[PDB]
């Protein structure tokens, strides 16, 4: 009665599970798991651009339209920033005032001096100037900031109207802007240009099936709502998990000549791992407590040690233990030498 503890678990020599416990060495065998991954269609990250405006302002026009063809670099929309209007003139004011305010000062130094001095008014002269200068210096920077943002899309004259161009060839794939509407946000994004002649079919894999993927495979992709499955080859790859989901991206590029392949659609895939010599236990041997997962190994007769393992592929009741658990260990089957009940 019935499990004593060191950390490692000793069974008397007395106890009932002395009948019901069972063990076998851990056998290395060949594995060639077929495995299956959820996937989604994805535009080629660019290849696709959500075009944003460089500055806010009234939309003057929408050349190009949902479905319309585009070439790099057509004009897609035009913005009347104002905004940039103000700031251009304000800084015209700002400077005028200064320059004038200045030479009003300069003509008050020369009459203190030369001949005979007049009145304190020099005092206003200076305060007035110092101020107009600071304010101009202010306007100067507002223009500076703004023009740096919308300088590359300006035309000569106009109203200070920006013309945003498309940087790549494709079709207008999303719209969501109105002529006359003011656009305040950014990104925001007035439209979306894209060339989906080819798409990514991006499947996502788990640590379970991560040693089982390789650039080079060898995939069968079955969408919905398309009955007829379709072949692919993975181009990428791995190689870091996603923290939230703990999956990694495994993507294959598809031709989309029709293109019944639409970014967003769902699919599955459908792979075969290279044969490799792997170690495998029955389900009866694995136990989970949290985010783990471990088997029990006999030491020492009737003395067991926990062992943190991971894990998969499985199917059916056989389970690939990818570490470990190494060849020969007397693993239990099993079972609840982890509760005392
Ligand atoms: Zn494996």
């Amino acid at each position: 009665a019935l499990r004593h503890e060191g950390e490692r678990l000793v069974v008397p020599a007395e106890s009932p599970l002395r009948r019901t416990l069972a063990v076998a060495p851990a056998t290395r065998e060949t594995v060639a798991a077929p495995f299956n991954l959820p996937a989604m269609i994805e535009a080629d990250p660019a290849k696709l651009v959500k075009v944003l405006p460089p500055l806010a302002g009234r939309i003057v026009s929408l050349n190009k339209q949902l479905g319309d063809e585009v070439k790099a670099g057509d004009v897609l929309f035009t913005i009347d920033s104002a905004d940039l209007a103000q700031a251009n003139s304000d800084a015209a004011k700002a400077r005028a005032a200064m320059t004038m305010a200045r030479r009003n000062l300069d003509r008050q130094r020369e009459l203190d001096k030369s001949e005979i001095a007049a009145k304190r008014d020099f005092e206003q002269a200076q305060s007035d100037y110092d101020q107009a200068a600071s304010e101009s210096q202010r306007a100067d920077a507002r223009l500076a900031q703004l023009g740096a943002k919308g300088g590359g899309t300006l035309q000569a004259g106009g109203g200070h109207i920006l013309a945003v161009r498309s940087p790549i060839n494709g079709r207008v794939v999303d719209l969501n802007a109105a002529t006359g509407a003011y656009w305040n946000d950014t990104t925001a994004s007035l439209m979306t240009v894209a060339d989906l002649s080819h798409v990514f079919v991006t499947a996502n894999a788990q640590e379970k099936d991560l040693g089982h993927v390789y650039v080079g495979q060898s995939a069968t992709v079955k969408f919905d709502a398309y009955d007829d499955p379709q072949p692919g080859k993975v181009r990428y790859v791995g190689q870091i998990l996603d923290a939230d989901t703990r999956t990694t991206k495994v993507r294959m590029v598809f031709d989309n000549p029709d293109g019944r392949l639409r970014p967003g659609m769902f699919a599955q895939a459908t792979f075969l791992s290279q044969p490799h010599e792997g170690i495998v236990v029955p389900m009866s041997a694995i136990v989970q407590s949290g985010f783990y997962t471990r088997a029990f190994v006999e030491v020492a007769p009737w003395q067991f040690e926990p062992r943190v393992i991971k894990l998969g592929a499985q199917i059916g009741d056989r389970m690939e233990v990818k570490s470990g658990l190494s060849a020969g260990d007397r693993v239990v089957v099993k079972e609840g030498v982890l509760l005392n009940d």
